[PDB]
């Protein structure tokens, strides 16, 4: 059934699965694309190593498993297949995941010069994916251009299903973060976060598609605070006077900023501007991210709203199949405590469901 290639760590999969070779690398490892000859279609191939090892990865592995399967909406990246090469239990070591295949994530997109159609359709797309998820429960917490991919056909995906809440212990720990460039600040500030954090990752990687570069590239908690009033501006005193003692005083003693208008931080002559329909939509555009961006979470704009806006509503078309919400049977996918031995067959099971 199977056969062992070497990427740059070696890969066991199913013999439909030939010509594998790397097209990107993450926390679980390294991603190939492969051809399908059952299927006739070019695939993703994803490699988990022992999640099972810990009660962290088990955790976050399983919901991944148990949501990529539950969920079906264009722009969610589809879960084709699952497999393991072990054939007990016991013996069981690695989940292989088979994803549909796209061309490149978010990072590749920022230099392709985009113009008004293809900008707002992939913005479009991206809040459709977030409002199905927040629809499901789910609030992403961790969208970043590296994990959304696009096709040359301008269509787009949500690679994963981002950040469950979780209480950090001694045993249930935190990967750490490197890219922290579009995490909303209410973070940072202490102040905890509702479904609008996805808004100001939109809101961030829009900037940067149109602008070509990273809004906000703070090198640690206190240079991305003053990268953000120095465009934003300082936010109002009734939102400093609400932040918890340490951070009011901190936050109050720096320097005062009236932020940058939105009209000189994204200027007309940056957007396409040929006709008048595309002044129409620069206006619009600077609109949108203008409430996009906004420091304040009960002031920043919902994904229901945004979706309405005249930018990217111009792209809903009423004769398209919606997606059904996803019926997620393990209720308790966020209240589970398992020991070890308990993830590895609860996984294993999941995977064995398949087959
Ligand atoms: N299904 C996929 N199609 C295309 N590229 C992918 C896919 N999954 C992952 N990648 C690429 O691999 C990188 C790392 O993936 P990950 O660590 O799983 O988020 C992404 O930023 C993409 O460039």
């Amino acid at each position: 059934f199977y056969s062992v290639e070497v990427a740059d760590s070696t890969f066991t999969v199913l013999k439909r699965y030939q010509q594998l070779k790397p097209i990107g690398s993450g926390a679980q490892g390294i991603v190939c694309a492969a051809f399908d000859t059952v299927l006739g279609i070019n695939v993703a191939v994803k490699k988990l190593s022992r999640p099972f090892q810990n009660q962290t990865h088990a955790k976050r592995a399983y919901r991944e498993l148990v949501l990529l399967k539950c969920v079906n909406h264009k722009n969610i990246i589809s879960l084709l297949n699952v497999f393991t090469p072990q054939k007990t239990l016991e013996e069981f070591q690695d989940v292989y995941l088979v994803m549909e295949l796209m061309d490149a994530n978010l990072c590749q997109v920022i230099h392709m010069e985009l113009d008004h159609e293809r900008m707002s359709y992939l913005l479009y797309q991206m809040l459709c994916g977030i409002k199905h998820l927040h629809s499901a429960g789910i609030i992403h917490r961790d969208l970043k251009p590296s994990n959304i991919v696009v096709k040359s056909d301008c269509t787009l995906k949500i690679l994963d299903f981002g950040l469950a809440r979780t209480a950090c212990t001694n045993f249930m720990m935190t990967p750490y973060v490197v890219t922290r460039y579009y995490r909303a600040p209410e973070v940072i500030l202490g102040m905890g976060y509702a479904a609008n954090v996805d808004i100001w990752s939109v809101g961030c990687i829009m900037g940067e598609l149109v602008k070509g570069c990273v809004i906000f590239q703070g090198t640690d908690h206190i240079d991305q605070w003053n990268k953000v009033i120095e465009q934003l501006g300082t936010p109002s005193a009734e939102f400093m006077a609400a932040l918890q003692p340490t951070v009011r005083n901190y936050v109050e003693n720096r320097p005062k900023y009236p932020g940058i208008k939105f009209e000189e931080l994204f200027p007309d002559w940056i957007f396409p501007s040929e006709s008048e329909r595309d002044k129409i939509k620069t206006s619009q555009a600077r609109d949108l991210l203008s409430k996009m961006l906004v420091i304040d979470p009960d002031k920043r704009i919902s994904v229901d709203e945004a979706l309405r806006h005249p930018y990217i509503t111009v792209w809903y078309d009423p004769a398209e199949a919606e997606a059904p919400p996803p019926q997620i049977y393990d209720a308790q996918l966020e209240e589970r405590e398992h020991a070890i031995e308990e993830w590895k067959e609860l996984i294993y099971k999941e995977v064995m469901d398949w087959e």
